[PDB]
């Protein structure tokens, strides 16, 4: 951990981020769910916890 003071609620998204989650995901989830809430979003996340490609590569496999 680095920082963790006070416990506020910015937004359904931010809140998620507070869980150390990636924006792209949270956002995607929230959006996917329909910006309903965390629990709702999380459900998706947890489900996509093993997503095949939550963030597909934008370039291609170039060796390595």
């Amino acid at each position: 951990g680095s920082s963790g003071s006070s416990g506020a609620e910015l937004t359904a998204l931010e809140s998620l981020i507070e869980m150390g989650f990636p924006r792209g995901r949270a956002e995607k989830a929230l959006a996917l769910t329909g910006n309903q809430g965390i629990e709702a979003a999380m459900d998706w996340l947890m489900e996509h916890e093993d997503d095949p490609d939550v963030d597909e590569p934008l370039s291609g496999p170039s060796s390595g």
